[PDB]
């Protein structure tokens, strides 16, 4: 006999699956008991994981809206309709110049779905290198010629990198290259890069060598909403974003693209390359809750609520990089335009992987992270997360003082135990002054609020 | 200015924040009740599943997998990704010595793209069911103009295998015949509107003559699969791939299986490795974790004896169906099914599956045309999870069948009144009482019915 | 000291390499001494070896006639443009229907640069069969997937079959492998083809599936010039051939292609691709001695007694098969059309290699080969070579004897010693019956005459 | 109609079947003797290698190699071609266990591309001089446009290298840096207009450094190699490739060499048979067996104590010329050369290679147009391979440098009075009393030389 569709299909988790809801009780309780500067993560609404867990899941729709395979897509079509208008209005796009697909299931997929629909298997791309800030899938390949990357497997990839003594980008250096190997798409937009980017420039350089310019931009999406950062817009052909970083959405990606005129009587082709690469080319039926999930994160990106919140993203990791530099501590580039900072801790003889594994054990996340391009000799924080949870500048600068402290740890172990990571191991076991700091940190943390859930009915308390 | 207070932008829920996406989400609720669904490539999750996938697991990046994470604060993202592997492994009745799995693919389109991703190089060749004969995109789909349309066929180089034009059978001597030809690297079998099992010990013949690895898609059934009610592809093949919400029922999400262990040299499988390492760092990003969190749940409840009873329902209810449709004299691709599914050739009737498509969809009966015996679309595509996952049986797919009977028995009407263009056949749908009389029986019928997921009494629109 | 030109410089051969000079002798002797029958093969003209061997090895000439990258051209385009139209005409093409590039250093790279002129990488080609008589540079990849043929690794090839009963070309299953895999482009023409080619079918099916028709006519095109076979150029886009076979030139390829109006207001496009993927993608300078060789033949091919020769060819191949016919042995589709007759031997329990093995030690030269397309079972047998001596019908029938007498003592080996390689060896050591009928096939071979030298001021006889 | 009698057609002479190509070539044997020529790519090869060229090797159908031939009959050409092979190495000096040599290519140019195909995959990425650079073809070309124009750029992925644009040295720093950003798997050095040796030991460093093959195109040099007059490639390199007819003075060949035995994991090299397979079956058919016989007796000659003392004296022409030419203010690229060229630079004259070239053309002088400093090209490339074969020395490239400087100051002369235009150059060039007395000129030094080859006492057209 069947179950009765009350027992399987309307019980809650708490019931069904006890194991997994104690689970995302205890990750509910990690989330606002710690310090999260990981820069690639954020806090959504609750009105995002509304959407997000919804019978939206439900709907299997392949096509886009008055163009599917089947019927009963009466108010998934809205849904995704509303969702691409919204994402127009997010970002100051006049709909006759751009059109964006939301359909790619995240950032990741929505790169490889614009490289489909624009380039062949084997045309050329340059991307910013992964030690000088660049991603993944903007091209990666090993010293021994290992390719890493699918972008590097299907496509042919150079990365361009940052000027090793300044850590900006060395746009002499991009031009030259660009006309060396010709690529036929150049990507902008980085993962830990602490300046902005002048897409202008990167514009010249694409005219020159005869390339498509394409900038992912996941990591500032929110800030470029919020147009407290250079417009990508304004200069290249396609852009690509994640909706959950910066933006604070769902887990999602989108693909904008010109529209109309080129700047012959010529008229842009993106359109329908982009929507075929995405549907029937890589994806199946959209997710389509995720659509409806981010609809709701656009409409929340367009208010003015948000526009301070991204300024005092900025706000906050300027703070933050002028409290460390204060204390002695290198930023590469001296400063930040955006939502991170990138310390570098070379001077003081530390790798990142140290500094990362201690802030690790007082519940302060961050990540080590390669510098000047050239074992990480940094850490990467980010200021999105706890932003959202309404800290400003003072908060900001206590953290700070939590990381100077965490780094005094840090060397104090290195020194009493020894430079190299087995002998800083040593160091971390029973360390009281370990205990302390991460009990300060749990103390401070707890003082907040948090998006996405009601912290007085939680499991864990 | 200044910022938005937490309560206020971070804690109102959906129907304050976005009262335009709130209202569209309970309209699509109850279009899912009000109506009989019957696309195959569709289910109802439960409210469980739900809750995970819209839970906090949202908020976490967690690039790499458990054990070998890209930074810190995964102890219980580990956890839960853990459980979830091994729930797949029980789920699917696999040897952990003898099967691994991955559950970070966004889909099951990504997970077959990674999948082929760790085994072949670029333009190695690839064989799969060929669309017409009811197989999926992502196995290979060029067409007659040479247009490579699948991104398989555009970074692979496939070559589709058919099913038999008069039986619907695969046809695996030709399958064998083509394969020697082509020497694929890969054989994919596994497919979208094949209404009958699979021969994966044939396959492997077939692989193991020619040289191929072996991949079955199992999308479609892996619920079947899971209740041990259709043949086991893991028996046979490679590497496993799948969709986790059609006859699963679980969230939207894709996994892949592989084989790990000796070789039946003292060799061993060389799989695991190249999968992890296609899903990440070579294709995505950081996993979703509320969907990892939510397949877990689906994973839990397909190992339950609930689960086992709704496969068997599934499987009996489009037994039922089609029986009650040939009993009216239709014609039915093969002459019967032996999964969730039923595959309804038109043309004898003289009819598109566009027409008979719209027409349902005008009764909010929801079905898809279709291609039929590999040569418009002269079929549809009828699935039975959907509606089975809200307590129908037998009985409830007769009348299902007796709606479809109503329904394409108006089309034929239209179609002898007005004409076969569609511009004709449209003038019949038109202040139409008995397509009226059908619509109101069929949603006074779904309305008999639970629906999972949502609790029916709180709904906006009743 | 330099060496005085008339030392190092003028000296003949025979002076400055007697090591060389010897051999060559030696290999002059076996070939007025036995009896070859190698299809591939044929005795070339003394007025062709005097161009082929001249002051024109010294020119590098990079380009085409009138548009050079150097001076001193005035004679070599001359040449080339002569070589040109004369081989338009041996094949009685007209000039503003067809070009021609006299070019390519052989056959193979004929095709190749053909391939590169009209397809992309990994663009779809079919070609015939191995094992059922087609080309290396038609595509061939082993069972186990591995690409033997450049064709094979630069495309993707498949091939079409013999009918694994008849022999003849299956063209119904030509075309539904044509529609299935559509290739870009498919090729006709083979290498062990006993018939002619239904060039009109090939036609239909490459319209069918929108392919481009390639032949590759190196076997037969002394026939074609002759018009003795059907003319592959009444239906194809492209023939590409090599020289020296049946058309009786020196070693080198030329490539023909269709140029003025389609058969949209629609004119080719092959001219100019076909001659820049020759140079600069992928020769260097033409050979400029094969060029004037070359020209050389195709005024050969191109007078009545080159009609008549080909004619003998086809007559004497028909004889020599009615022959072993006779005799109860069974050719491929049970006659020839053509140059060639292919023998199958499993009738007799015989492999292909046991008789090429035991003829060649008789100076009779076959050479194995696959047969239904299904150990090689069969040797491939051509009349071009002995014709060109002068050989005529009685002739051929009495190297049908010479066969038949050479087979015969391979069964009587294989019956005394073994059905195994290694049991069959121990029946050549020391046979008196062998020895007698190369002495025989010596005898008779020598009572022809010889083109390309002098057979009476060789070294050896 | 009856057959031709063998005699007929089959033995007669050329000068009696085909006339018109007789005379053609007799005005070609002219041509070739009655002028200056200073095409570095260019030669006079021995009446012994036009004797083997011309013989019956050209009717033997060869496929495979010495000992693994398809068929019979081949005991001739077999001895043939392993003299041939064993003289490749004795001619450049090569232990038979270190190095094995392929004489099948047809030219130089499938000799390289035949190399790619053995050691790499499609797409694999490789570098070679740029063409402005003085690179070659072959080695990778592509336009500032994009399109891809060498085979080498279309089926593998190239990436070129420069000069230093101020010395015209190669500028190894960039070098270096390139390959560790491109990651080629294949290096190539040698080049056509290069002036200056090649720093092996320094490709090979960089090599090792990014892991790559490291090949040198010898085509241009070899002559000199052969006669330990330059570096030697083989020192450094994995694999040597070369046309046979420049320096080398053969006839049109190419070879492949490649080392074997041991590494310098007790690992040895995995080349020889990689090559031999890519050259046959994979890229060529039957060898061109009269090739492999003349190119048998240049190796020979190239290692006769003779052909020492020519590659010296080549050398020493280019250098006595070049010296010549910077006397009367003239600029080369790197203010010299170590090889059988020089490299002039024409831009400070404010003129264009073209013009020289022409009007040296019409003097009987034949150079070529030829980019400088990897930046209309500037520049003229002259060789001194060719008239050093007809004996000219030192005194006799100076005279001939003196040519040169009376052939640009008549370039420069009609610049002045016509224009820069070449439609007013051309302007100049008619009923020119000074090129009449330079060409007359250059025609009487031209017939003090002998020629080899062919008999001028014999020649038609004297």
């Amino acid at each position: 006999h069947m179950d009765p569709v009350s027992v399987w299909g309307n019980t809650p988790l708490a019931t069904v699956d006890p194991e997994i809801h104690d689970l995302i009780e205890k990750e509910k309780r990690r989330q606002c008991r710690g310090i999260e500067l990981i820069a690639s993560e954020n806090f959504t609404s609750f009105a995002v994981i509304e959407a997000l867990g919804s019978a939206l899941t439900n709907k299997y729709s392949e096509g886009m809206p008055g163009n599917r395979y089947y019927g009963g897509n009466e108010y998934i079509d809205q849904i995704e309709n509303l969702c691409r208008s919204r994402a127009l209005q997010a970002f100051h796009l006049d709909a006759q110049s751009w059109g964006v697909n939301v359909q790619p299931y995240s950032g990741s997929p929505a790169n490889f779905a614009a490289y489909t629909a624009v380039l062949n298997p084997h045309d050329r791309i340059m991307g910013l290198d992964l030690p000088s800030g660049g991603h993944l899938t903007h091209g990666y390949y090993t010293s021994g010629g290992k390719k890493i990357s699918a972008t590097s497997i299907y496509f042919e990839s150079l990365p361009y990198k940052v000027n090793s003594t300044t850590g900006y980008i060395d746009y002499d250096r991009l031009e030259e290259k660009a006309l060396d190997f010709r690529p036929k798409l150049i990507i902008c937009g980085g993962s830990a890069y602490p300046r902005d980017w002048d897409y202008k420039r990167f514009r010249e350089v694409a005219d020159k060598c005869g390339a498509l310019l394409l900038c992912d931009m996941a990591h500032t999406s929110g800030l470029v909403a919020a147009q407290e950062v250079n417009s990508p817009f304004e200069y290249c052909d396609i852009v690509t974003t994640t909706t959950h970083k910066s933006l604070r959405g769902p887990r999602a990606g989108m693909i904008f693209y010109r529209k109309g005129p080129k700047p012959e009587n010529a008229v842009y082709d993106f359109e329908d390359k982009i929507n075929f690469a995405v549907f029937p080319s890589l994806q199946g039926g959209p997710h389509n809750h995720q659509i409806g999930a981010l609809a709701v994160a656009l409409k929340q990106a367009a208010s003015p609520g948000f526009k301070a919140y991204a300024k005092q993203v900025k706000a906050n990791a300027v703070a933050l990089g002028k409290y460390l530099m204060g204390k002695g501590y290198s930023l590469v580039t001296g400063g930040t335009e955006n939502h991170l900072v990138l310390w570098d801790l070379r001077p003081l003889g530390l790798t990142g992987n140290k500094v990362e594994k201690l802030c690790d054990l007082c519940n302060i996340t961050v990540n080590k992270n390669a510098v000047f391009g050239d074992a990480p000799g940094g850490v990467r924080i980010g200021a999105p997360a706890m932003t959202s949870r309404g800290l400003v500048e003072k908060d900001f600068e206590q953290i700070g003082e939590f990381l100077h402290r965490a780094v005094t740890l840090t060397l104090e172990i290195q020194k009493e135990h020894g430079k190299l990571l087995k002998d800083f191991n040593k160091g971390l076991v029973n360390n009281k002054a370990i205990e302390d700091l991460k009990a300060d940190v749990e103390k401070f943390s707890a003082l907040f609020d948090m998006p996405g859930f009601l912290v007085s009915e939680m499991k864990y308390k």
